[PDB]
């Protein structure tokens, strides 16, 4: 099976690039 709980969690991820 997969987590796809984390693809919630991988935001603050995403976002510190989005703008750094």
């Amino acid at each position: 099976k997969l987590k796809l709980f984390k693809k919630i969690g991988i935001g603050k991820f995403l976002h510190s690039a989005k703008k750094f």
